[PDB]
């Protein structure tokens, strides 16, 4: 075999099996050739500054990524020396990791790598009943399912949870299971064995909780079972807590509202407790607001600490843990200026009033036509905003300098003041007269028209047609990111719960097939869906 | 959603006000919906300190409701 | 006719540098209206700071619709 | 600007290659490494025994069929 | 502006004896279903007067697909 470090472990029979000859492959292995080779240089590896091909490093794998189900049956099924099925690379990856790496969600490819997939399973159960090859993980620690989640491929995901095998000796396979049909009606039974929960790796946490990375993390919930999973969950146990979530928090608001409104206007913080009522309520009121300040910075910190975001993730993707957090962030700092007697605590908690009125639209999931439209706000701002608001600041500060530059010894003569006097038109509310401290009356005016033509009339009309741009393209990204906001929290509402609940694990503990490999039967918590096909019959 | 947004600012800018003729939230409130019509007069009151806070609110609240959300309807009444 | 329905870029910039040397000569001119150019320069120049939102594929797209904005809709609509 | 978005998308493409054009021509520099891809041996065997080296620019493809 | 007709050029690839030289694309090694092609880049990169490159780059604005030409797989690889 090569021993460069680039080609390290290819040997004979990985050429044979990728060239696709069959005769060499059955010569080799006939003369002894190693099965279970590791091709391990870094021609084979992820690698992706460089040019190579991922396969798992084993000849097995190679034949199964290559579409050669042929050598699959030989190289497992051979006189010689058969090919040990649950053999790992270096990573850990075993056959199926492979498939799971090799698949890229188009059409041909998941095609072929889902029958290579049901293939392999088929003989991996044949040649070893006791075998779990899907329960096997890597490294990583990720069974190929929770790879496939992870990894963001939806087709082989698309597969397996609706996997369903219909021979002899192979029903205790499959993850779907047809109890009853009657006429076109039929109750399928979908198991969710590490969907619901598990030890770490339950598909729900691994898709919502994903990087933003994963190129199909929208797409993913839309699979069935994990659909019509994740809306049972929120009508059974969810959807009251987060409505009690809700009202909590507008009581706080509304709470702090009232403090901040009632402040007194004396100089100096703090100020004495006078023995009234009034006072009672408003000095409870602040403390309340300071207290609920303090649980959100603690959450946000909680969260940062749990999910670990790398400086990229902070700000690209979470945005309402930020705007929470910073909101707790100017509460905090009004705190430290009060009692270090600065009037500018006041200056601090007005922002904070500001934020957390507007983070009240967080609640806006949980109701489909109102998160919908939170989404798309958040959307319109991260796009058409942010372009729309640099280059009419570009135009804004360009015609203000000129404009400023032209008067002199004026009120105005000055930035803040002409810049303020322009930012009127947008708003509708320009005088365009404001002044006659210069001279060249005809530059002063051919200038706020070319702004005036260039800012209302273009720019904003512009901004609108690219708006109504926008909305024509996200709206099905808009429901897949809803139904994922939804998810995430139902994930976080289950996993905190407060109370040592078990009630959150639905779908009962039903029997399936009732026959396992060995005499045993099979409770496998599968979930009832009831389907109606008039073709068929 | 403008009821929010409109609703919060105002708390923001009727607390940040201290003694001032408005000082109290139905003329604020209306003097904020002012900018949605297209009339909001953006220096209506000295009665406060912090004119940067001031005035940073009251820009927030007219890029958030006046140049987005009214703009957003307008698109999204072009979808429906 | 190609010195004008393309290289929008290039004919701004040099308008820009136009006005800044018509500034320079009524400045030594002796003339007050070198104001008025310099003006003008220095606002074309904050203005051609869009050209360089070329290079971004979000921006560019954007500042490109304004040109074409400009020459179809603004020109028929200001007619 | 619903008729000008693919309009839009190659004329940002044009304009950035214009601008990769006028750097490497003005360059301010004498740089030579603005001269990419290496020269490469394509196939080694022109019409008489010499072989060719024609600078030849590397693009990796993969394909699912034709095997 | 003959997009059809570089669309052919800048991608060709002869397989017989005693014509490879004149293809443009050449494939190099082809492992799997991964292979990596070689692209001639005579004349697109740099010649003495007629480079690709600054003959579409310059157009005059009436060649029909100065727009498209630069999406023919070679010169936006190169450009990038
Ligand atoms: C089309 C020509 C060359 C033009 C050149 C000058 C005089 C200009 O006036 C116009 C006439 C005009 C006047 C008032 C309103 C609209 C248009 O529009 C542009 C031209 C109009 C603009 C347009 O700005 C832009 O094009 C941004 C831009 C987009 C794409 C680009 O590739 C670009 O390269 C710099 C710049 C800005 C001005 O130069 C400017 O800032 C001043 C003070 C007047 C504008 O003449
Ligand atoms: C002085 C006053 C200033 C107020 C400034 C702020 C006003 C807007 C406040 C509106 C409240 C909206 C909200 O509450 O949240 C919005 C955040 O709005 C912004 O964009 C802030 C722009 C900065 C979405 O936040 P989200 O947590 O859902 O992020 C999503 C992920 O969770 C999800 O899983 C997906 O990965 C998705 O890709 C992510 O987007």
């Amino acid at each position: 075999s090569y021993t460069d470090s680039y080609y390290k472990g290819q040997t004979a029979l990985h050429i044979a099996i990728e060239r696709r000859n069959m005769t060499l492959v059955t010569l080799l292995v006939e003369n002894g050739a190693d099965v279970q080779a590791a091709a391990n240089g870094d021609f084979f590896k992820k690698t992706k500054g460089r040019p190579g091909f991922y396969f798992g490093e084993l000849p097995l794998s190679l034949a199964a990524c290559t579409n050669q189900l042929a050598i699959v049956k030989f190289l497992l099924q051979n006189s010689w020396q058969p090919a040990d099925i649950s053999a790992r690379d270096s990573v850990g990856n075993t056959v199926l990791h492979a498939l799971v790496e090799v698949a890229d969600n188009t059409v041909d490819n998941t095609k072929f790598v889902t029958s290579m997939y049901n293939e392999i399973l088929i003989l991996g159960a044949k040649l070893h009943p006791t075998l779990k090859l899907e329960e096997i993980t890597n490294r990583k620690g990720l069974t190929p399912l929770a790879l496939a989640a992870s990894s963001g491929k939806i087709g082989v995901l698309a597969y397996i949870l609706q996997r369903e095998i219909h021979e002899p000796e192979c029903r205790h396979l499959s993850r779907k299971f047809t109890e009853w049909a009657y006429g076109p009606v039929h109750s399928s039974l979908y198991d969710l064995s590490c969907i619901d929960t598990c030890e770490k790796n339950s598909v729900l946490e691994v898709i919502a909780y994903s990087s933003s990375e994963t190129p199909n993390r929208h797409d993913m919930l839309l699979v069935e079972p994990l659909n019509r999973l994740l809306q049972d969950k929120w009508d059974r146990f969810v959807k009251r807590i987060f409505y009690f979530n809700f009202f909590v928090y507008c009581l706080y608001m509304i709470i702090f509202t009232a403090a901040a409104y009632y402040r007194p206007v004396e100089g100096l913080p703090p100020y004495k407790l006078k023995n009234t009522v009034g006072d009672y309520f408003r000095v409870t009121g602040e403390i309340l607001s300071v207290s609920g300040g303090v649980y959100f910075f603690f959450r946000g910190i909680q969260y940062f600490l749990q999910r670990r975001p790398s400086l990229k993730s902070l700000f690209v993707d979470s945005y309402s843990e930020i705007l929470f957090f910073v909101q707790s962030l100017f509460m905090l700092v009004s705190v430290v200026l009060y009692f270090s007697q600065r009037k500018e605590y006041v200056a601090s908690m007005v922002f904070s009033l500001a934020m957390g009125w507007t983070n009240m639209l967080y609640y806006t999931r949980g109701f489909q036509q109102m998160g919908i439209y939170a989404v798309m706000i958040e959307k319109m701002i991260l796009r058409d905003l942010c372009r729309f608001m640099f280059v009419y600041l570009v135009f804004l500060f360009g015609f203000s300098t000129a404009v400023v530059t032209l008067i002199e010894d004026g009120k105005y003569n000055s930035l803040y003041s002409t810049c303020l006097e322009l930012f009127k038109f947008t708003i509708g509310m320009g005088d365009l007269e404001f002044t006659e401290n210069y001279d060249f009356k005809a530059v002063f005016i051919i200038l706020l028209l070319a702004y005036v033509i260039l800012t209302y009339i273009l720019l904003l009309n512009m901004l609108i047609a690219l708006m109504g741009e926008t909305v024509n393209k996200i709206a099905q990204e808009s429901k897949n990111i809803w139904k994922l906001q939804r998810a995430i929290t139902i994930l976080d509402t289950e996993k905190s719960f407060l109370k040592c609940m078990r009630k959150a694990f639905r779908s009962g503990k039903l029997l399936q097939v009732g026959f396992t490999p060995d005499g045993k039967d099979d409770y496998r918590w599968c979930f009832r869906v009831d389907e109606v096909n008039w073709t068929t019959w």
